[PDB]
């Protein structure tokens, strides 16, 4: 049996945040969730997450895919593991211990760690890495024979030990039985006055039990995030990982170091992404679609062959061949049918737009059901709100909504109808009719010579 | 005589694209075109490009500045060179062989390669580089005396040869006569079952003929692009090269690592470019012009002293001193005269705008001929389309187009005229006249207390 | 006593600019000002800045916090220091000499430099660093005993000296008395025919006086900016420094390598900044505020809990809880009250907006005094200009301004009033009234079948 203990009860003072450190997001999900996903790879029979600081909030995210234990007082990583005793003490197996603030460690690395622990028959295996800047990390102390002696914390380290480049990642595999026994022998006699889980290594060394170290193939994965500088580094590595995956799958990136794509976004092959594109949440991008600089898509599905030019799209569906932008805003609950064109400075919200309809400019379409082949002249405003309630407008197929018209819901524009430009519409317009609601033009000869803008008046 | 063979017939499976690999763009032009430009530096008497996979498409780009030979089946780089036998076999001279997927090799490096081949009197000179990550590249095998023995491909390499850091760039210079003779001795006995051009090196070694290696001064230039991860690296190096050139010429970049300027864009000294600016195609930027974050210019000429603030400009001419933005869109076939101001949320298309005219906000000017000193009030819409045809509007000098007016083409607004705000204009407005086409305001005392928005009704 | 000499009279030919090199900005202020700020840390009793090339302009920036001396002809760094003789010759103390084009040297490093000069009792201490690319920098020549012999300039260096990696940063501390005496012994016998300040090192070596070198702890700080490539590097290092500071203070950055925040911008803890955000000048951001990709804020104060979504805000005040964007433009002299919402394609200028007012779309509010709980329908345009003068509009509390209305200043919309959508308003609207100024809708049955957009006509 394999067990897993995730430490997530720490205060994260260095984060300077009211939000528990492990809940800070990296590429769209909490660091804790990235850790949960990696832990999942070793398929533990039992997973125990230790919560403390604002345990209330932490238990929210994934409150069933693991057991929870509360650490009333954050007395140390070692003490946090102690909190799992009621559930794990007494069982036999291999127990993975991992921090909730090391989101870059992969499930593959954990599986490699477990495999190594088993094959070498260690009582404890430490996941390690090397770095030129080990400040803040426990250092792996070895002897002339490269044998692991112990782990020394930054605060407790001497000037000499601080020069060690091999660091403790905060992840280990322990024989479950021996783990809790060794735990009984740790105390708060250190620079932090805390119960260090790292002290069990020295304990196993005293008993002569086998202690090994499995080194990460990719040292970038070792990042421990204690502050926002490290969080930004975590974002950079995860961003590179996600984008690398998309490029391998056939997606071109003008600049993968500057494109922000969340962990679960799906992107089909042949999609072209310019730099500075943001794709978040449950977003899916279809084949050959082009996303230009500035595009920001959240929880939306975009079809194939679409061209999203510097536009923001939220909780919406965009069909194949659609063109949006530049500077368009497709708000929640919108659906853009096949080959629809939404041009610059257009806002669509809570509306369904039929195939081949076009709204090229300076338009607002809200709470509307719009047919196919409809044309919205520039400046068209669908009026749907009266200060208390929202009203719906239905627009048929092939309707021509004149430029600068004002459509006051609830009304229906029948198939093939035309609304004259500049018109305010307060009543239904029958299919095949035209509707005009505007003042007639009157010219006043020479009147301009009397006004401030005239050249002769300045 | 100098000859050049460009290999561009490969399938590029790793690219996962329906577009032939060599046609993928880097800074605005295909990798193949960057290679063509470098080959041009050695001024070959004959240039032969080998096409195969979708030869149809490849022959499109530059179908005269070189000879073409078809490779029906892609049996290997060696076999591709064989396809040029009908044209080059029998001739005397130095033949450059280069891949169409190594777009960073410069003409200067090729000239250095040729010079070295000649001075050292080699029968074959390989252009090489060193890299910590040689995966996928042929490795340069040498003896204790640093003599070139052969080139071994990744697939065919043993675990030991894979540790070689010196790689084959895929570019060489060969005595033309010996090249084709050695070619007769290559076969498909390898891990890929292909005719490797790299096997001629081992052949020259058997005959004792002189084989040399000329190393790139800049190892970044050695990049071979087989997938989109490498393509993005190619974009990064080329972007750095282009931007470096502009900075040397007096252009300031807030962040040259995040500014996207195509290979042939011209930029005058003293231009200031914020980060995240995109300049594409045949674009030219005049002296002292400021381009702010988000600006996207395609095939346009912008004058001197202009300030383009986060705006998109396409196939247009922008005169000196013009200010555009933020969030403006100058569409194809527009000309903005000197000192014109286009403000936020304005779209100009197929229109000529005279000097000093201003359109500061939420306006659409389409298919219009507009004079000098004209003022477009916010919300002005020029209506030019009836669902079938486009109509033109002519606006004279010093015209004042009232806010939220709707101008229905075809009409002419005469010099100095004024269109009242909120007016729909369907007829010509004479010079010096004013035109008003809107309903008169009527106030209904206390009526608001009866509506949903009123505070007493909620 | 401590004295300081800042060299800022050079021509900066390599900058290819009409603006004196030291005045080019890095993170919002001139390189010269960054140098002034560092010099300030050693609290000199006298500060003398040497000006020459366009001295007029240079004296502008900070024309009181230092003494100025003119160098009529730029004959060299050594000659520039000579220009300070009338003020400093004869005094006793330690004199810091620093270039105006090394903006990354910190006050802390200068304080360390001075401390080292004093403790080692040197007659001259050179601030040095190491770099793999020393091209253009004076090289620090030492003997087998690591003793400083002299500094050799790039132009004057032999092929052998050019391989030296230890460079002169252009900053030194000299015993003031000895400095000017040694200066008497320098001449223009060099590759540049200039009086090199660097030659005084060789002079002190002849007299046997103590010469030391204090090395920068951070080599990035050593950058000497002679062209725009180096200026961009200066921007990158300063940007990293500023952003690092904000992250340490509790601000999260999705990408600190691509976020552009000026040197004096204040940002409260818990603020979240996406990549590609620009904050300039005297900007202040309140706690927990979210700034999304593309936001550009200049000289504005933004409160706590605000969400600025891809919008440009200039010389304005934004209260707590305000939401702006996407694609909004808050222009100079605007104040947005608490909980105000400004949506997409809205422009606010010279206007005060009361608490909880909303303007969600395609609206222009200029020169208006707007009350609380006001609602601006999409397409609303406040008309404030007649081609010569600007007029003000006053809008009371709870006013409902209908979509696509045109409000022609100067007018007042009384409390709770409603302006009908599509209306042009030319007169005051009393409190509790409604005002309607638009044409009534007329429907023409079957008329559409006769128009170009109708399906039966194509
Ligand atoms: C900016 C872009 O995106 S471009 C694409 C958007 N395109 C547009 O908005 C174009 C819309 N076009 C219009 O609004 C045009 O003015 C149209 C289509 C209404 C003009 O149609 P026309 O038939 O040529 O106008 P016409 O003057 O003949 O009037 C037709 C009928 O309406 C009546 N009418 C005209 N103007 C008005 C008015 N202001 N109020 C009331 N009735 C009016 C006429 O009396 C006539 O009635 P009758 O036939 O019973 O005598
Ligand atoms: C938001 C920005 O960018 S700001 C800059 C844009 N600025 C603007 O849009 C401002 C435009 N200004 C306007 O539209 C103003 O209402 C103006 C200039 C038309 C007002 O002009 P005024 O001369 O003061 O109006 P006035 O009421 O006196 O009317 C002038 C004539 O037109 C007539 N008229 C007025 N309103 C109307 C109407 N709705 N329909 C028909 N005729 C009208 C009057 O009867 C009068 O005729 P008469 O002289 O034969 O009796
Ligand atoms: C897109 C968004 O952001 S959504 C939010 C913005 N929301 C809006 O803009 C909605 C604004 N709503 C409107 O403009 C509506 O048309 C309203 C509120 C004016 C309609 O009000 P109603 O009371 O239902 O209209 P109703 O037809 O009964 O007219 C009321 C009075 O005005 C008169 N009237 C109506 N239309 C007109 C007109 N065009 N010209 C002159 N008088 C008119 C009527 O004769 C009536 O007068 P009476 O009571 O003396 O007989
Ligand atoms: C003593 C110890 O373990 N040191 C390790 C820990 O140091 P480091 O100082 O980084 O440890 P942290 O304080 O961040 O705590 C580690 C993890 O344990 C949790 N936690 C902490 C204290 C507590 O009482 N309860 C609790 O649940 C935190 O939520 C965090 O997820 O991680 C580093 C790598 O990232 C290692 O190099 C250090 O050797
Ligand atoms: C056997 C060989 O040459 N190996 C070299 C080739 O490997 P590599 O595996 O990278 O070679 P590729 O398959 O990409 O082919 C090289 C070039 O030849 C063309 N092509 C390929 C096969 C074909 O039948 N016809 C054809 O025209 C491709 O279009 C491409 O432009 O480039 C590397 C550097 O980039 C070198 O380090 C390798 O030593
Ligand atoms: C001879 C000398 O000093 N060389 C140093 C100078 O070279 P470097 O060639 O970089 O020197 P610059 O020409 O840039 O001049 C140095 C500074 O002195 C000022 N200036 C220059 C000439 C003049 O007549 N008047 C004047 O005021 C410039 O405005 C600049 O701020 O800086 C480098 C580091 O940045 C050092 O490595 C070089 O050893
Ligand atoms: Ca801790
Ligand atoms: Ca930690
Ligand atoms: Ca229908
Ligand atoms: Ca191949
Ligand atoms: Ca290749
Ligand atoms: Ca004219
Ligand atoms: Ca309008
Ligand atoms: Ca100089
Ligand atoms: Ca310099
Ligand atoms: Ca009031």
């Amino acid at each position: 049996s394999n067990f897993a203990i995730i430490l997530a009860a720490g205060k994260g003072t260095r984060m300077k945040s009211d939000l528990p450190k492990v809940l800070h997001k990296v590429a769209g999900i909490s660091m804790l969730e990235h850790v949960f996903r990696s832990v999942g790879a070793i398929q533990p029979e039992k997973t125990v997450t230790v919560v403390g600081h604002k345990a209330e909030l932490v238990e929210e995210v994934l409150a069933g895919q693991t057991e929870f234990v509360t650490q009333s007082e954050q007395l140390g990583t070692g003490h946090a593991v102690m909190m799992t005793e009621p559930i794990l003490e007494g069982l036999s197996g291999h127990t993975l211990v991992i921090a909730g603030d090391t989101p870059l460690i992969t499930g593959e690395s954990l599986k490699n760690l477990i495999d190594f622990h088993i094959n070498h028959k260690n009582v404890a295996t430490i996941l390690t890495a090397e770095t030129d800047n080990p400040f803040g990390y426990g250092r792996i102390v070895r002897n002339d024979n490269a044998e692991v002696l112990r782990i020394v914390e930054q605060k407790d380290a001497t000037d000499f030990e601080k020069q060690i480049k091999e660091i403790n990642t905060g992840t280990y595999v322990f024989d479950n039985e021996r783990l809790f026994e060794a735990l009984k022998n740790i105390n708060t006699n250190n620079a932090q006055g805390e119960y260090y889980i790292t002290d069990v290594i020295g304990i196993f060394r005293e008993t002569g039990e086998k202690v090994g170290a499995y080194t990460l193939k990719d040292f970038d994965e070792s990042l421990g995030v204690n502050d926002r500088v490290a969080l930004a580094t975590a974002e950079s590595v995860m961003r590179r990982r996600i984008n690398h995956k998309h490029m391998v799958n056939g997606v071109s990136f003008v600049n993968p170091e500057a494109t922000y794509i969340d962990i679960d976004v799906e992107i089909a092959p042949e999609v072209q992404i310019e730099a500075n594109v943001i794709l978040k949440g449950q977003t899916k991008i279809g084949a050959e679609t082009v996303l230009t600089n500035g595009t920001y898509v959240v929880d939306s599905t975009i079809g194939a062959g679409a061209v999203i030019t510097n536009s923001m799209i939220e909780e919406s569906s965009v069909a194949d061949g659609v063109t949006v932008g530049p500077y368009a805003h497709i708000r929640p609950n919108s659906s853009l049918g096949a080959q629809v064109h939404i041009g610059n400075f257009v806002e669509v919200k809570g509306s369904s737009i039929g195939e081949n309809t076009k709204a090229g400019h300076l338009t607002y379409i809200g709470n509307c059901e719009v047919g196919s082949n409809v044309n919205f002249g520039a400046g068209t405003i669908t009026v749907n709100y009266d200060g208390k309630n929202k009203y719906k407008t239905v627009i048929g197929d092939n309707v021509f909504v004149g430029s600068n018209s004002t459509i006051i819901a609830p009304v229906e524009l029948g198939d093939n109808s035309l609304v004259g430009a500049g018109s305010t519409i307060t009543k239904d317009v029958p299919a095949d009719a035209i509707a005009i609601g505007r003042g007639r033009q009157i010219n006043k000869d020479e009147y301009a010579t009397r006004l401030p803008h005239h050249p002769k008046n300045q």
